[PDB]
DNA sequence: TACGCAAACGTTTGCGT
DNA sequence: TACGCAAACGTTTGCGT
């Protein structure tokens, strides 16, 4: 169980046993056999615990995430494992729920179990945590969920939330709207706000104003969907057309609908954002602007894998870009041909 | 950055710095002090690699999973995370895709990084697996997934899917319908073939056949929940309701029947089978069969904490239940009345 | 040419006195 | 009464010869 038990079993020294258990070195066929044969019976298995001490690095990568249920971030998540896997690492996957003590807990016991590089994705970013983040700024750490880039410490991935915001209330225009809604993620969030203005902004260029009331801000989650179009529909003037600051809560915004008898979008369009796996089931299939989930683990890994294997030092940052979904929950507005 | 280098600002020994570290043992106040003052500026971070060299545990866990996406999978995974939280756990999330290879893979890699326990969710379990699963008797571990009490190894942890299915099933009956249909998960699962018999067997109770053209297999997706709803009412002669199960597929299901233009459930009712945290707000909230996903994330936590701290060695194995619930996708069959 | 010896990485802890 | 000394846990590796 040790690495002398096989040198013994072995009749050879643990240098050698390293060795050939690394190809560190050339070893004897005839030697490589039997230590083979030892590691075999003994049922040895190295300890990365040991080698770690030594060799100063556990090969395995630690995600502070948010949450990781939520669909939006469920996938990117599985994203990230699946870099690690296929690169060697072993991934510690912690959920702060955007709790400062809880971030500052997990951040501790990573910084100990130390992890060669911090993958963070924290939703909401706090002087607070901005703070104890820089506190590690030794550990090589790439967030991939800034606005712009935040910190000078830590390399970035911008998603440009705003071009799809942007993206989202050009297409509604160019249908036939002009009374629209909205119902925007938390804006302590880039997600959140900056989607929205991307959105508002093709507005303001539209010359379309939206009337507060047509504005419910939401959290991501189903139910404030729900609550938000409720809200909507429930007044006097209700808009035509409604971007949902994401798809769960655009799902959420679809019962609702459903269940007030309006129809979508025959009586009412609605657009959303994200493109998470199961949204062309929704019914009716949503149309949406997508987030390249994927290319965010990917590239947010690849760069911190940079930082790694080649020490980088300077701040890196890397764009990346929401495309327009085509589905079935829009339809031409009152415009359409008088443009 | 080393205990030494502490103890020296300190002007104590290591011995010292540890124990105060550690309160495990008395040392004077203005002791106390001068290591944590010497801590703060040194900017000292304990190397649990170090600790866990010496101590023989690494208070961190490793969960083989199947897939961390999967809305069924990924509510469970969140609970077993918040548990090795609170119980001062890190968790080492990995996903061998059903995969022996990458399932002998990631066993390997966590029985190097050393891991106090296992907890695994493989979903499929054939022999070949069975056996590198055995190999590790060593590490404590639980299985979550298994329809009994398959290997004499590991903890278990049973759901009872067939109690669900036939709770689905006599439902369905008492509702008024003889003329069901079923898509069943991958019989390779106790997901699959367990829920499923359940089911047959409140049907043949019932003296209810299933006609065969009326069983279509699906694999937990919503595509293919979609793909076999389509299925079942593309043929002369169809089903007054069905039996989805998996909610994610149900949430397939129920897209093809809006898109062939049937009602649901005024045209078909759809019972599904998970509970997750989405259901309600799928459209119509759907009715179904819900499986405790968080008793299932801490009762195998727990389990596995027991074999660890009280070094059990004897195999248990604990029950959970899944209720059913009651939303808007059933109506009264054409046998109601006839009760 | 193929290998072995000892030091070392960062801790915790047994015995001290 | 409060503390320190050295051994040790499992490896990898520098110099050998
Ligand atoms: O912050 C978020 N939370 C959940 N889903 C999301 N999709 C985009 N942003 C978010
Ligand atoms: O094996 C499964 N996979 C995905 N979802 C599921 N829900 C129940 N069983 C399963």
């Amino acid at each position: 169980a040790t690495i002398k038990d096989v040198a013994k079993r072995a009749n050879v020294s643990t240098t050698t046993v390293s060795h050939v258990i690394n190809k560190t070195r050339f070893v004897a066929e005839e030697t490589r056999n039997a230590v083979w044969a030892a590691i075999k019976e003994l049922h040895y298995s190295p300890s990365a615990v040991a080698r770690s001490l030594k060799v100063n690095h556990t090969k395995s990568i630690g995600l502070l995430a948010t949450s990781s249920e939520a669909a939006y971030f469920a996938e990117i998540i599985e994203a990230v494992e699946k870099n690690c896997f296929q690169k060697g690492y072993t991934l510690i996957l912690g959920n702060a729920w955007n709790n400062l003590e809880k971030q500052r807990a997990y951040l501790s016991m990573m910084a100990q179990k130390r992890v060669d590089g911090l993958l963070v994705m924290c939703s909401e970013y706090p002087e607070p945590l901005l703070a104890m983040l820089e506190e590690y700024r030794h550990i090589p750490m790439v967030v991939m969920d800034f606005g712009e880039a935040k910190a000078d410490f830590t390399d970035a991935v911008i998603d440009n939330a705003f071009e799809g915001g942007y993206m989202a209330g050009r297409y509604l225009i160019e249908r036939g709207h002009r009374e629209i809604g909205v119902i925007p993620g938390p804006l302590e969030r880039n997600t959140g706000a900056g989607r929205l203005a991307g959105f508002m902004k093709a507005m303001e260029e539209a010359m379309i104003k939206v009337p507060e009331s047509w504005i419910v801000q939401g959290d991501f989650e189903p139910e404030s969907g729900y609550r938000a179009m409720q809200q909507i529909l429930s007044q006097p003037h209700r808009p035509t057309a409604v971007f949902c600051g994401g798809d769960i809560m655009a799902m959420g915004a679809l019962c609702a609908a459903d269940e007030m008898g309006l129809r979508v979008p025959q009586d009412v369009s609605l657009i959303g954002y994200d493109n998470v796996r199961n949204a062309r089931y929704f019914t009716p299939a949503l149309t949406t602007i997508h987030q390249p989930k994927d290319s965010l683990g990917e590239t947010a890994f690849n760069m911190l894998l940079d930082r790694i294997v080649n020490k980088r030092e300077e701040p890196q940052s890397i764009e990346v870009h929401p495309r327009l979904i085509e589905r079935r929950s829009v339809a031409d507005g009152p415009f359409r041909d008088y443009r």
